[PDB]
């Protein structure tokens, strides 16, 4: 099965990326530090919601014995889920500044901005996820269809996904356009490597998620059975992100080439 591949992917990344920035005196920077939460994130994502996932696919989408586990995994899953989107969305944001006001950027720069990152995009994941325990444990329906674990929240899906991936998307659409503007108007091949890596990781990105959320969209403003088996290959294309960001983050950098070779 290819989905016990996809949990070993994801963990054997984030892992060696992990190892990578803690071992080495070289990758102990501000940005690091950031994608070593990227890394924390998305190996909590592949850990902890996963597998269950793969055991409800196991069982032909019938949950197993403990009910209550449902609303708590719904929880963790748009919890790390969003943490990993507006991680994303930082590090666009915060690479436009670096670019287009360098010598700014890097006055400014200090490990107190960096810690300010990490509670902001961590606070704002927070706030987005915090109704989901408050109000799917109060109600059974909320968070069950069918006898499936997933929710059936109809406003929650709606707006809930305009602050989470339409907003922070339109953001990075913004950002990525504004980047390529300033990276273009032998210090040119950096720019132009620079350029090629924004471009394959903003693509891939939005290419990955956005299936998942439009359908999801799609099901709500809204065929059921079929919007229904095309969520369950989605969210699953989503998940492979996990295992996709450590590689297009950092293995493009000698250190982590060589430190994942040790
Ligand atoms: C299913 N799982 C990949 C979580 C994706 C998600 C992030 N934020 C949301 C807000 C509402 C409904 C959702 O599925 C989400």
């Amino acid at each position: 099965l290819l989905t016990a591949v996809v949990i070993i992917l994801t963990i054997a990344g984030n892992i060696l990326v992990i190892m990578a920035v803690s071992l080495e005196k070289k990758l102990q920077n501000a940005t690091n530090y950031f994608l070593m939460s990227l890394a924390i994130a998305d190996m909590l994502l592949g850990f902890l919601v996963m597998p269950v996932s793969m055991l409800t696919i196991l069982y032909g989408y019938r949950w197993p014995l403990p009910s209550k586990l449902c609303a708590v995994w719904i929880y963790l899953d748009v919890l790390f889920s969003t943490a990993s989107i507006m991680h994303l969305c930082a590090i666009s944001l915060d690479r436009y500044v670096a670019i287009q006001n360098p010598i700014h950027h890097s006055r400014f720069n200090s490990r107190t901005k960096a810690f300010l990152k990490i509670i902001a995009v961590w606070t704002i994941s927070v706030g987005i996820s915090m109704p989901i325990p408050v109000f799917g444990l109060q109600d059974d329906s909320k968070v069950f269809k069918e006898g499936s674990c997933l929710l059936a929240d109809d406003n929650f899906v709606l707006i809930g996904s305009f602050v989470s991936f339409f907003i922070p998307l339109t953001i990075m659409v913004i950002t990525y356009f504004l980047t390529i503007k300033s990276l273009q108007k032998q210090s040119i091949s950096n720019e132009q490597k620079a350029c090629k890596v924004l471009g394959i990781v903003f693509f891939l990105f939005v290419v990955m998620w956005c299936p998942f959320f439009i359908t999801n969209i799609m099901a709500v403003i809204c065929n059921e059975d079929v919007i229904g088996a095309l969520l369950n290959v989605f969210v699953w294309i989503g998940y492979l992100s996990s295992a996709v960001n450590p590689l297009v983050y950092t293995l493009f950098n000698k250190t982590y080439r060589s430190a994942f070779s040790r």
